[PDB]
């Protein structure tokens, strides 16, 4: 079955760019097969970017990225668990996590 592998040593130009030009202190690059995944933690929220170039991302494999992201990344405290707010779009699903600080 698919796992969820770190990618961040080899998207060293995107994880800069986004720290330098945006309010993420923390970003990480995954892969899920052939669907890439982007985790930021800023102020206030962290962000997942899920999309795949070639299909579109199929529900249980939000789930499974969602609860990966949940268990291992997130740290659920001071998380706004009933604020979640999820964006489909065609290629594009966009999870925002608010949190208190
Ligand atoms: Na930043
Ligand atoms: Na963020």
């Amino acid at each position: 079955a698919m796992k969820l592998i770190n990618t961040t040593w080899t998207h060293q130009e995107l994880v800069n760019n986004q720290l330098d030009n945006t309010d993420a202190f923390l970003v990480e690059t995954y892969s899920a097969g052939n669907t890439d995944v982007v985790f930021t933690q800023a102020p206030k929220h962290y962000e997942l970017l899920i999309s795949n170039k070639h299909r579109a991302v199929k529900d249980n494999e939000l789930e499974v990225i969602r609860e990966f992201f949940l268990k291992r990344k997130i740290d659920k405290d001071i998380v706004l668990m009933d604020k979640l707010r999820t964006v489909h779009t065609d290629k594009l699903i966009e999870i925002s996590f608010p949190t208190t600080v």
